[PDB]
RNA sequence: GGGAUCUGUCACCCCAUUGAUCGCCGAGAGGCUGAUCUGGUGGUAGGCGGGUCCC
C-alpha cells in the first residue's frame, strides 16, 4: 500500500503519531 | 548533546459514524474496543528506536 498506521476509535491513535 | 516538525512503536482520553466495515453480548433498542482502517500545529498527557532541520 502507498501508506499505512495504527488507529482505534473509542481507545487509541497516539499509538501511531 | 539539546529542541521541534517527520517517522516507527506501546498502556490513556477527546472529536468526526452525513467517514468505512465487521464481531460479541443483548427478545429489544441498546452496550462493548471487541477486531480493523482513516482523519484533527485536540492533549507544558508519558517512554523508546530511525530519520530530518536548527542550535
Amino acid at each position: 500500500g502507498i501508506s499505512y498506521g495504527r488507529k482505534k476509535r473509542r481507545q487509541r491513535r497516539r499509538a501511531h503519531q
